[PDB]
Order: C-alpha cells, then structure tokens, then sequence
C-alpha cells in the first residue's frame, strides 16, 4: 500500500519527550516486520547543528553521508537499527535559505515568494521525499516526522501547515497525527489536571489537526476515568489515549507503549498490514538493561562532570558494550580540567576500571585529556579515545619519547612538534573506509582486517611524526585505504591491555541491540581490569 | 523627544488602504510640523521585489540610494514630499537571510539561532534603524511603519513579536498602534456591521498588541452608535474611532482623517509638539484635483489597456503634470501590442493628445511601442519616453534612416544594428548625474543644465551608432558628466514641438505638490497639441 | 435510515442569511420527498420573545401549539408548508431557567450543576427530542437545527458545544456541518475577500466542528478561483463551497442553492435515500414572483414603520395573495400616528387600493389605526383588520354610530363604553375553532363556514356592545363555536365591498405556495378598487 505518514507534535511544554516516544513507537512498527524510517523537524534556523554549542544544546550526530544533524536522529537510528539519510532532519533555515535561493535565481518566474504556498511546499516536499524508495531500492511503509517546538508557538506554524497540508493532498487512511501532551500532578490536592491537553488539543485543533491519539506524559499512571475525560472532550478515540508514564529506562518506552496498544491502533487506523510484535531482540536488550551480572565504572574525561547529552551517543555506546557482556556500565562523569595534573588525574580516575576520551569537536581543554592518558597508561587502565582522544594519545606517545612540547596545531598553532596537523585542510564527514593490521587489537575487536567509521574532523596525524610516535611503541594498525591517513592506533597488547585510538566517531554505529565492537573490546578489558584488582 | 513609533496593522482581510491610511496619518503630522519618515514591512520572501512580474504585483520603486522596492514606498514619498532609504523596505526574504549569513559565519557563537530572539532582534534593528539620524543630521520625530499582511495570519507573526517588542523595549508614551479593520455593508438588511473589527481586534490583542486607535474602513459613514459599539467592545478611546469611508480621491484620505481628528488624537497619546496643520499646500494640490481648468487625453502605451499599479508612479507623475497647469489629465491605458501596425496605432492614438511611453524592465513586446512613437511623429503629438522608452525613440529613429533592422541587443540579439547595448555590462540603480545641453527642450523643461536622476536598466544608447542616429534629426541633449553615456534625447521643435526620451524614471521624483519638470512640459506640450487641433 | 442532523451554523458577522439559506435547503430536501424539520436555537436570555420589542427585534410568531417564537419559525414554516411545533425554538433563557428549576429540585443528586456536561445535556436532549416521530406517526429524515448567533462569540458556545456532542455521539454519518460566511467587495481595488471565511472556519474548528460545506455569501458570484482557494485554505470539499450571491427575491434561494448543487451534495454526503427535485410547485411560485400580471399598492398602517421584519408574516401573506392573482403587491409603510385626523390619513392613504390594519401587541397609538378606517371606510377602500385591527374596526363602528368615547379597555381604562375588554381576563395563544355565518364575506372568502386560526391577545369585542355596534351595519360573521366570542368582522358587500376584521394572524398560516384565503380576498378587493378608479 502507500507509504503511511505519522506526525508527531508536541504541547503544553517542551522536553516531554517527544522523540523518545517516536522512535519507541518506530521500534514497535519495525519489531511487527514494517519498514519505517524517521525524520526530524527542527524550527532552528541554524542550517545544520555544526554551529552550536554542544555543551548548552547537546551533542551533532552525524549520518553515513556526512550530514551533521540533531542528536534526535541517533535515537531514531539506535531504535529502528538503520543507517538514515542527511535528509532525515530539516531545519527552518535549511527550507528558507532554500527557497530564498530559488527566489535570487528566479525559479519561482515573477511570483510573490510567500511562506503559503512556497515555505509550506518545501517543508511537504522535505516530508514527502522520506517516502522516495532507498539505495536498495526499498520504499519505507511508514515515515514519522517529529515536529519540533510546542504547538500554539510561532516558530511551529510552517511546519504544522505543512503537515496539514500532507492530511489534505493524502487523505487521512494515509495520514496519521499522534500529540503528546502533558499531565501534570499537584501535590497539595493530590491530582493529576487534564485541562492542559484540553487546551493544547483545541491549539492543535485550530490550526486545522485532528489527533488521532494522544501521548499524556505523567509521573503516574493515568486512571482510566481522567483518560475518559479527555477521549470526550478532545474527541480522540479512547483506544487512543495513551498513559504515558516516565519510565525508569529509555528501552522500557516500548513495553508501555504496547501495554497501552498504541502501535496496534496505529496500524490498524492506517490499515497497516497486521502482524504481531516479534519481541524476541527486546526482551533479550530488556534482560541485559534490568539484569546485569556485573557493574563496572568507565570514567568519561569529558568538558564536565553532569551526565550530558554532549556525549548521549558515547555514553549509549558505552551502556550497549556493557550489554554484550552482561554488565551494568556505570558511568564516572570526569571534568577533563581536573585530571591534568598527576594527583588530579589520581584522585579522578583512581577507583575507575577504564578511561574514555571522548570527541571534542570545537573545545579548547586538552592539557586534562592528555592528563587522564599519562595516568591511564601508567596504572593499567583500559583507554578508549575518540577523534580528539586518538589525537590526545599520539600527542602523549610523542611527549613520553621526547617531545615535551608535541601538540596539535588546533590547539597549539605555536607547537614546534605539530604531531597533528591539517592536510586549511579537509574537513573529513560521514563514512570513510579503513583498513587494519592483522592480528592488531583493532582488528581483533572487529574480527575483520576492513572496516568503515564516520568521521568529522580536519586534523589528522602528521606522516613526518610516525617513526617518532612509534620509539613509544605506539602502532598504526589501521590507516585509509591507500596508506596515507593514520585512522587508528593502539599499544601492544603485552605493554598495555588495551590502549585504543581511532579519528573517527564509532559510538554513532552503535545500537543497544547491536552493540560496537569497540566498545565491546573496550568493556571487556574494563571488566578483566576490575577482576584483576580483586 | 524621543523619536515615536507608529505601527500600522490590518486585519479582517488585505487591500483595505492600509498604505494611503498611513501615507495620509504621515502628510498629516508633516504638516504639523513634524520630522516623520516611513517604512514598509513585507512578509515576503523574495529579498527585493526585483524577481516579481510588475504586471500582477505593481510597479518596483528606486529609491535615490538604488533600493528596488515595494510600491509603497512612492505611497509614502509623495506625501512626505522626502526621498526615503532603502531601508525603508523590510522583507522576510531580507530577515531570513541577514540572520541566516550571521549564523553560517558563527556570529551567534553557539546559539540555537530561533525566530525569538534572533529574527524578531533582526526585524526589531530594522525598525529602530528608521529613528538613526539622517545624513542631514535629522533624528525624525515619528516613524510610521507599516506592517504587511493581515493580522491572524502567519506570514505577520514575527512582525507582529517584534513590534510587540518594540513597546515593551521603549514604552507606551513613545509607541503607537494603529489598526486598520473592514467594516462591511449587508445590502438586503441595509446595515453595517463591526462584528470583524471585534474578532480583528481579539486576535490582535491575543498576540500581545493593544491598539491605540482603529481605522474603520468603510463604503460609507460609520454611523456614532457603531463607533460607540466598537470604543466599548474594543477598549478604544472613542476619539481614536475614526471612520474611514471611501474618498474619491487618494489626496483626499488626509482631509477624512482630519475630520475624524486622528492626527490630534496621535499628537495627543505620543505627547508630541503640538502645532495645528499648515493647509496651504494640501488645500492647493486639492483646488488643482476637484476644480481643474481643462481636459487633456494622455496615452500610457504600455502592456494592457487595464489601469495599472504596473504603472502607478508614471500615472501619478501624469496627473501632478496636469495639476501644474490646473488641468486634468484623463489616462487612455493602450495596450502597446495592437500600435505594431500604422492603422492599429491610428485607431489606438487618434483622439490623445499626448503619447508616453513608459519603462518596461522585464518586458518582451517592443514593436508596438515603435509602433506609437513612429505614428506620434506623423501625427504631430507629444512623446515623453521612459528608459525603454528613450530605446524605442532611439530605434525607431535608426529605423527612419535606413537601419531597417535597428533594435536593442535585449529584444532582438541577433539584430546586425545594435543601437542599444549594455557597456552582461553594468546595472544602473538609483540617483544618477546627467548633464543638459543648454537651450535644448530638455534644459528648458528643468530650467537648468546639471540634473540627477533615478535609474533601473543595464542597456545603454551604442555610441558607435550616435552619428547615424543623429541625421534623423535627434539630439543626444542629455549625457553622463563624462558624456560617454546618452540620459536624454530629443528631436528639434522646428521638426516635433515635443519628442522626448531619458534613460532614467524622473516619475520617481515626482510628488502631487512637487510635479517632475519632463512631466509638466510634456502636458503643456500635450495641452498645446489639443488648442492646436480645435 | 437514523433521522440526519444538519447544523447551520453562522461566521464573519450576523444577518447574513442563515435562516433562509436553511429554509431554502429545507425546501430543496422537501421537494426530493424527504421529511424534515427544522429548529432554530436562539442564544438569548428571553424565555419567549414575548417580552422583546417587535419593533426594534422583528416580530413574535405564534405555532399551531401557542407557542411564542422567533420569527424564524415563520421562514420554516412557508418554506416547508408545516406547522412545526413548540420545541422548533430554543433559547438559552430556556435551557438556563429549566437546568436552574432541576438543580433548585435536587433532581441532579448532589452533582455540581456545570456548563458542561448539564446545559449542553440539555440542549442536546432539546436537539434530538426533534428526531421523535411526530403526532401522525411519523419520524424525520432531517432535522436542520440553525445555530444563532456567530461563531467565535460567548453567546453561542454551549450550542456549538452541544451540537459538538452531537456529532460525538451519532457520528459523522447522520450528522452534517454548514456554516455560512460573508465574502465582502473591496470597491477601491475591485476584488472579493477569501480572509473572513479562512478566519471564522479556523474559529469553527478550535472549537471542535468541521464544516462539510460552506454558504458563501455575497454581492456577487463568487470565482472558481476563490472556491477553489477556500476549498484549499479551509480543507472543505470543493462540491461543498457554495456560491451563494444576494438574490432579487427571498424565493430565488432555493434555486441559487439548486444550481451550486448544495442540496445533492447534502443527500450523497448523509447517505440519504436520492430522488430528484420535484419542482412544479416552486417553479409555479417563481413565475408568479417575476412575471406579475399587474401591480396593486397596499397600505400597512403600522404603529412603527421602519419597513422591518415587525410585520414580516403580514408582508409575506400579503405578497402571497398577491401571488394568487399574478399581481405584484407593493406594501405602502404608513406610520399610524398621521392617520389621527382625516387629512393626514388621505395624504398617507390617498394613493392605495387597501388598507391592512395589522396587529400591535405592546403599542399605545391606537388613534391613528382608527383613523385609518375611517377614511378607508369613506374613501371606499378595502380593509383587513388582524387582532388590533378587529377591535379599532369595532371601535371605529361603535364611534361612527355616537358612542363617541368608545374604545378599549387596553388603551383606555377610563372609557364610559369598553367595547374591547377581558373576559385580567384569558391570553389566548395559537389554533382556535371559529363557525362563519354562510354566505358572509368571511365565509365566501374561505369557501367554509368552518375554520382555525392562530390568536395571541387577552382582549375581546364587548358582547354587551353587540346590538349598538351592529347600528353600523357591522355582522359579527366569525365567532367561537359556542357563539361566545367574536372572531370575525364585516361590513355588508352594499355598504362596503371589502372591509374584514379577524381577532386572529391568518398571516401565520399563510405560506407563498398556499396563499391565506383572506389575503386572496383582501388583495382581490384592492385589484377590483384599483381597476375602479382607471
Ligand atoms: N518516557 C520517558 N521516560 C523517561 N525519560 C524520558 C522519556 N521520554 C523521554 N525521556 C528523556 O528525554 C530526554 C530527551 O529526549 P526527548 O525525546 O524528550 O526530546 P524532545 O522531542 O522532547 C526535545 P527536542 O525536539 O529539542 O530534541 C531523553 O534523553 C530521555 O532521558
Ligand atoms: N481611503 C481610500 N479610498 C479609496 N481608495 C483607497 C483608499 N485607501 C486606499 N485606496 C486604494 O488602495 C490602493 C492600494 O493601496 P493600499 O494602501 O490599499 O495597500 P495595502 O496596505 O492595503 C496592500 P500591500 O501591503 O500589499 O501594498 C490605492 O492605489 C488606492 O487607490
Ligand atoms: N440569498 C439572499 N438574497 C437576498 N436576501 C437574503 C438572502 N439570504 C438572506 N437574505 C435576507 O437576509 C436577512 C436576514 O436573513 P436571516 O433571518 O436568515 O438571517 P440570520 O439567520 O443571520 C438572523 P437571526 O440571527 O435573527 O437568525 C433577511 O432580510 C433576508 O431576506
Ligand atoms: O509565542 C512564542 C513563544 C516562543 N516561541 C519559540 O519558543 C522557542 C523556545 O522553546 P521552549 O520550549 O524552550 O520555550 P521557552 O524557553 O520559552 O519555555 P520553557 O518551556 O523552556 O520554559 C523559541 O525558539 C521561540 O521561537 C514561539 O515560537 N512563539
Ligand atoms: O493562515 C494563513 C493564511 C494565509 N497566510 C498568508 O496570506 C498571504 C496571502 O495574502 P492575502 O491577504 O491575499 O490572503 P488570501 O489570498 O488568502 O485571501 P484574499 O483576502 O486575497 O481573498 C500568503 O502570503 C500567506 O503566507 C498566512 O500567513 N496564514
Ligand atoms: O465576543 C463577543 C461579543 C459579543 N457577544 C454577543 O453578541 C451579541 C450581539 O450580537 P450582534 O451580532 O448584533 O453584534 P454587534 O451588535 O456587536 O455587531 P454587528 O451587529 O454590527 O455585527 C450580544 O448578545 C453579546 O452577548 C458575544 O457573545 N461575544
Ligand atoms: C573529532 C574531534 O573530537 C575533534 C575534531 C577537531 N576539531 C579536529 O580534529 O579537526
Ligand atoms: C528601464 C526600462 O524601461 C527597461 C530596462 C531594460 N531591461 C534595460 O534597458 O536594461
Ligand atoms: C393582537 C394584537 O396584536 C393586539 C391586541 C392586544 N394585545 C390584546 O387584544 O390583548
Ligand atoms: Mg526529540
Ligand atoms: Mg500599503
Ligand atoms: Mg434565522
């Protein structure tokens, strides 16, 4: 049949969490056997995230095509396990600096460029081409667009008219409209209030959208008769009100989402082929999320010491490698700033089992990341580094042979031992091919001597440098294809267990289903250090 | 004091006259006295009205600093009698794209660049910008702004915020709101009914703006018992009511404001220096509109025979030419299409008394406006030729001696005589220099020999073609100061009382109290050809 | 199939024809052999119109029932020709003062008494107690309940609310929206104005009804393009934008309505059973409208004149015996107050060919009505007396004889001779039987000496007056079947040819299609004067 399209919206306020109960709701679909991709509309006007800060805004994640997007498309990617493309997140400026252009081009032949028709044109072509078939050549039964921002706000507007627009040209059997509203509680009387999705309901209702089920996101259970309530007075089906409450994992959204049968009414509404939930992969991820064998602490050297959405998909990542080994990883949030002394970096990484350098595209702390590498590599610890992490272990092998004043050029133009460098330069985004060193640590993690990783970066380790960085018995054992470009690096297995650096971004590759074979290798060796301690 | 802002809104639905309302309010104040400059806000997107067919959505107006604008802008010129910036037109397209380019450069350095702040500052900068002083060094007193759009709808919203902004930022006593609303009339009950301005005004208050005074656009007098309907439903001071019925002239908007006392009202609310209006011009110009001496029949050869805004600051620029001599000048729209053939020009010019051949940026049909020009010389009328217009007399008189296939490399690239062609070349906009030959029809009309005046055209006179051109009789009378490009032509009066053709738009600089010198000589011109015939 | 509920509701601003446009639709779905209804819900506080001013708020019409309803019961009735019952009018003063008497009762259990769900219960139960069979048996197909009042105003919320609910509960099957909106002219520009309909069915929808078809009301026919852009903008299917222009007479709807195709669109959209129109009937009624044989003037000798809708059933019954006789009756609005003396009375009445002394529930002027009859009496003028006019026929009869101070007891409580008095006394409200004296006018005019009529007044003819009124020639030829009370008046045909009085509205039964014997005869009476005087 033809491709289903499922918007979802958001009221009362922002942060209910939205996204999350998306791409539960995408994991459903996918588990009945239906293919769905997932997109992403966000009223920023910044084109792509590349220019935001994200330790205020959160993490870039990056597509295989090299598109720098919302981190909402990692959560769709981890939960529907599939690669999506750069087109899966559009943004405001993306659409107006688009059509502003055809505009000075003259491609709309003497018209009056106005938001209705044009802005709302591109935003439904944006939609509509989510339901163009793949690289396979596969066309997805279900696309669900998130809706960024809170109905009733200005910023919304063109993207909900352009939603309404989808309804009105495709008919409602191929259109479905899913508002996750919010029910707050009020300690002092001890009640849940349903006025607020009536109110946000009638918002949605006059720009012209019909609910066809409702996401009431409470602290609580919703009761039956306060679900009553608002089916009859939003005029949504009660099958569709769905009580929503905050679940103690992110892995545990589709379990509540079932319980209330929101994917079966999804289908049936949209009249879906019917299949039942094969729960088989879930229940298997939901055994490992609620009961470990082991729990074993990986400090992530990071800006900080708050749990941050900077690092969301390292930190899934990190969890995912857990899984695989039937361990809990808990996480030991350590500001970077703290550990570039030696007794700093003891009294931070001193009671951890392993030692994660993260990316930091944009920062400006290094000496701390450095720090945590020194420390590492002199008590034991298991190292994983990620593109600025790589960059901060070949920094350290040159400084512990001599260079005392290595560095890279990003963070020391001065630096007599530009150890990375650019090629200024080429900016290196989205999936790039990789081969490694038999028999190395890196191909031993990957069980494969070929291998692709995405990256974003534009400093790479300097070729002149090589036969110095290896007095410290650093390796190269994995490079681009035709030689050229240090891709990643490791210690020998008898001089550290595991001392692990690679420039690109493997945390993205990452599933909770699927975990990384990085980070499984990395968690491992955290799990035979913690054992070796008893 | 402080410069006040005025905010001009519309609501019920568009083409109610929000832009002579304001444009009047303007004339009004100016002649109480006041320092007040004007601007247009456009919520559409093309960055300048350059890419817009003129021929559906009217005539682009220069400025002196070479802005393609909105034809409000003339609106606003000729009732101020002041020559505005290009900043007096705001587009979204301008908006969009201005904060767009800042946040690719990284100027919001890590913000998440949204519609509030970061668009609504932008439109915000753009207003307060009008209340800079001038290059005179003149701070204005009042800044009328009129916001484009209907309010309810869309396209106004961040329009709307930042005027909203704009009172909260500098206070009641030194902001205005002025909305102008529908008050329709039910023929088979005979009433009026104020039931939109209560909604309008609703819908207006719903996004934070309480408007100070309501324009009641009407087909009739708005009897005192629905004004006192509308101060109580609205919360409206009754004195800023004011009924707005239909004038039969535009100069008469200021004389049904007046009588209203919105001007006073306005003066009173924004605690400005009172001084009652100067009359005598105004009075003037509307002695010359409803009491004129005699008749003249002008022809507006352009592209259809519908009156047109295609054409708005030519027909305005005809009639304050008949103003000068207490004449009226009753414009014969002729489509230029069916002059091509000499009985077709005969039957279209035979009863005018005058032909005026105006700009024709964008256009594809030249023959027919050869057509007029080559019938006007037999015939003995007056020609007054505007850019494309000085082309045409320039062609058809290379045709008249011999150059058969003479044209502009615009209309006929592969014509062996390009006597016009670009300098591809260079795009004249704005105020220009030209010097006259003195004692030609030209330098008699201005009464002087150095003049400015405004461009839009990027095709010049070949003066590879000067001497051939000139043994039809026709005098390069007008050059650039260096006298390497043609702004003027003529033809002798011992052989055409008056034939006149410039490069420029002089309609531009043409006021109802100031008329353009080529427009006042081409109707005396025009008025003589007419006694001469009788 | 279930009874249909059909909504008419209203938007933009009030007057614009919503009843006649139901009425109209009424008449197109009776005439395809559909039984329907028809309800108006009226939002104000009156409980019966009763107490409003028909001169200021249009005329009280009274059902077979005797009960006190809007006038637009009346429009209901003469376009289905029905008698419709009680409960075909709802107000809020109803719903309100029945839901207060319940709650005052304890009859909702201890329940707060809210808004929601009671008033809209209640207006709700009034809805669907329309959907009961009738007291022949029979239940409707239809049921159009016209919603007063606009939308987007207080007023009008708990029956919007109400007929929400019951869309809610009978589903989108057996339940239809129509809204009416106003397309307004811009005279300076030229163009019709789509924003007021975009504006009131966004209004409609926030407050959760979505319109099936659209009235488009206006001064002209509004463009396929504007359709076809409301039909866009407010998502309603194209078949059901309805074109519906200001039509020359009130009998022309139906066939605008037909034309648009409103009436099949409605049929196919509720699943109907489909028959063609059947429109011998109108189509015969149309031809007596605009092809009139001849013209006669009738004066309507009213306490208060404005040319209202004070006397819309009396106009309507006087076009209708017009009608009957293929004569144009154009109604002559006379002030009763300058008939008092007998020269003002022949400046009013000098130039008719009748006279029609209607009734006047709650006036004080009652000299000029009896003056009016006088002078008609001696100028030989025909009259129809309806409840006020019997008793200033009888006073004027009782004073022409010598009882100089006769009068009523209403007017003059002090009269030495109240030949009108009570029996205080008995309101007499709707159907009353009457007994006709054979061969009398009254009898000759109806064709039987039996008949029914609907009353509203507490005052009679005096029988103690009998004997000196008949002194006049005046025959009580109409009276209650116990010979009681006077229901009829009149003159012998040697005295006057034509002047009747009736204590009843015959103009209430009166209906375009079914002219009311009396009118027939009235008008009659005024052709034969008219041909008279050529
Ligand atoms: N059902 C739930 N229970 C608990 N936490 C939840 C949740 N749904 C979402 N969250 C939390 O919300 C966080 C943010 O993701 P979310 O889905 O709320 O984005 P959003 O759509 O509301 C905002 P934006 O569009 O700016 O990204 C997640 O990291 C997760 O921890
Ligand atoms: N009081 C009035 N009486 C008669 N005509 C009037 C009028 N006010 C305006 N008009 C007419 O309206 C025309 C269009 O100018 P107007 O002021 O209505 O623009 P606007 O602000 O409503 C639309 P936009 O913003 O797209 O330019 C004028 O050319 C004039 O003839
Ligand atoms: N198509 C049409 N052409 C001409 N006149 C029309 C018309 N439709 C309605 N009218 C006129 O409009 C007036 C108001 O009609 P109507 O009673 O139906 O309006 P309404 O329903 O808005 C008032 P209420 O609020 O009292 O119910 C009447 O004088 C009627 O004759
Ligand atoms: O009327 C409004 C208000 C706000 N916005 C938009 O809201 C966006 C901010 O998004 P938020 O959801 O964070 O709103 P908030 O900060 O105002 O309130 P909190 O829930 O965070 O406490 C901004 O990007 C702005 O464009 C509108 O579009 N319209
Ligand atoms: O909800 C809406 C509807 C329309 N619009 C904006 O209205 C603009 C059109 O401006 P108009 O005033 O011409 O509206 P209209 O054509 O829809 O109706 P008419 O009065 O002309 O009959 C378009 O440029 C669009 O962006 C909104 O912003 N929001
Ligand atoms: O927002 C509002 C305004 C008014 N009303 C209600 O409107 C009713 C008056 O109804 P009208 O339609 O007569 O309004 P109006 O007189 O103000 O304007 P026009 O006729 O000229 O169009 C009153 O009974 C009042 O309660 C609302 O319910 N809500
Ligand atoms: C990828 C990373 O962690 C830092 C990127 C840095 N700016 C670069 O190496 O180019
Ligand atoms: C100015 C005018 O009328 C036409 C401009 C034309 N495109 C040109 O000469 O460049
Ligand atoms: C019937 C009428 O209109 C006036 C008569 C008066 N109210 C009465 O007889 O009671
Ligand atoms: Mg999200
Ligand atoms: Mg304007
Ligand atoms: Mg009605």
């Amino acid at each position: 049949t033809a491709t289903k399209h499922l918007f979802v919206s958001g009221g009362v306020a922002s942060s209910l969490g939205k996204g999350l109960t998306a791409s539960s709701l995408g994991q459903l679909l996918t588990a009945r056997g239906l293919h769905v991709t997932m997109q992403k509309l966000d009223p920023y006007l910044n084109v792509d995230p590349g220019t935001m800060n994200p330790f205020q805004h959160g993490e870039v994640f990056v597509t295989e095509d090299g598109a720098e997007t919302d981190l909402d498309v990692g959560h769709y990617e981890r939960f529907l396990d599939r690669n999506l493309p750069g087109s899966a997140n559009v943004t405001t400026g993306q659409v107006y600096s688009t059509v502003i252009a055809k505009e000075r081009r003259g491609e709309y032949l003497g018209d009056t460029v106005q938001v209705i028709p044009h802005i709302t044109d591109e935003i439904k072509r944006r939609i509509l081409a989510m339901a163009q078939p793949d690289a396979d050549g596969n066309r997805p039964d279900v696309v669900i667009t998130e809706i960024g921002g809170t109905v009733g706000d200005i910023e919304s507007q063109p993207f909900l008219e352009a939603a309404r627009q989808v309804r009105h040209y495709l008919g409602r059997e191929d259109v479905f409209f899913l508002h996750v509203s919010l029910v707050p509680y009020l300690a002092p009387s001890g009640e849940l209030k349903t006025k607020p999705t009536q109110h946000s309901v009638a918002a949605l209702r006059s720009i012209g959208i019909t609910p066809d089920a409702l996401i009431l996101r409470c602290d609580r259970d919703v009761p039956e008769a306060l679900k009553n309530k608002i089916a009859l007075m939003c005029d949504v089906d009660i099958d569709g009100v769905i009580s929503t409450p905050d679940a103690p994992s992110i892995y545990d959204i589709p379990k509540v989402l079932h319980r209330e049968e929101l994917d079966a009414f999804v289908v049936r509404r949209l009249n879906l082929p019917f299949r039942d939930v094969d729960w088989t992969e879930w229940d298997d991820l939901l055994r490992r999320v609620h009961e470990p064998h082991e729990t074993v602490r990986i400090a992530l050297v990071g800006k900080y010491v708050e749990l941050s959405d900077a690092y969301l998909s390292v930190a899934e990542a990190l969890r995912a490698g857990g899984f695989k080994h039937r361990a809990k990883v808990e996480i030991c949030w350590v500001a970077s700033d703290g550990c570039e002394t030696t007794s700093g970096a003891a009294a931070a990484l001193g009671d951890v089992h392993g030692v994660l350098i993260p990316g930091g595209f944009g920062i400006r702390g290094i000496e701390g990341k450095i720090g945590a590498i020194a420390y590492a590599r002199a008590r034991g610890l298991p190292v994983l580094g990620l593109c600025l992490g790589l960059q901060c272990i070949v920094i350290e092998a040159a400084r512990s042979v001599g260079l005392t004043n290595a560095n890279s050029a990003e963070f020391d133009p001065d630096t007599p031992d530009p150890v990375i460098a650019t090629m200024g330069g080429t900016m290196r985004l989205g999936s790039y091919p990789a081969v490694l060193e038999p028999d190395s640590v890196v191909a031993q993690a990957y069980q494969t001597t070929q291998v692709s990783e995405r990256h974003r970066h534009r400093y790479e380790v300097n070729n002149a440098y090589r036969d110095k960085i290896a007095e410290s018995g650093l390796r190269f054992s994995g490079t681009s294809p035709d030689g050229h470009l240090v891709e990643f690096v490791e210690y020998p297995p008898d001089r550290h267990p595991f001392v692990v650096g690679t420039q690109a971004h493997p945390e993205l590759k990452s599933r909770p289903t699927r975990p990384h074979p990085l980070f499984v290798a990395f968690v491992g060796a955290a799990i035979d250090y913690k054992a070796g301690e008893l």
